[PDB]
């Protein structure tokens, strides 16, 4: 997960709120987050065990409130810890 930018990746969010997206912790409150905090569903590196980092490229809307990509909610790539699927 960590070597791509990030853009907006098949799972890769660093933080939340507000716009940031990093902060100085994972997930972290303001501002939105409702709900899901990190349940570690896809073990690439920042989701990981004996991996885990954090790399922060656009402003951003969409990488400081998602989990997936498309506009879909369910679970599984679909709509993974707020409500929002895409944003």
């Amino acid at each position: 997960m960590d070597p791509v930018d990030p853009n907006l990746e098949p799972w890769n969010h660093p933080g939340s709120q507000p716009r940031t997206p990093c902060n100085k912790c994972y997930c972290k409150k303001c501002c939105y987050h409702c709900q899901m905090c990190f349940i570690t569903k896809g073990l690439g590196i920042s989701y990981g065990r004996k991996k885990r980092r954090q790399r922060r490229r656009p402003p951003q809307g969409n990488q400081a409130h998602q989990d997936p990509l498309p506009e879909q909610p369910s679970s599984q790539h679909r709509g993974d810890h707020p409500t929002g699927p895409k944003e």
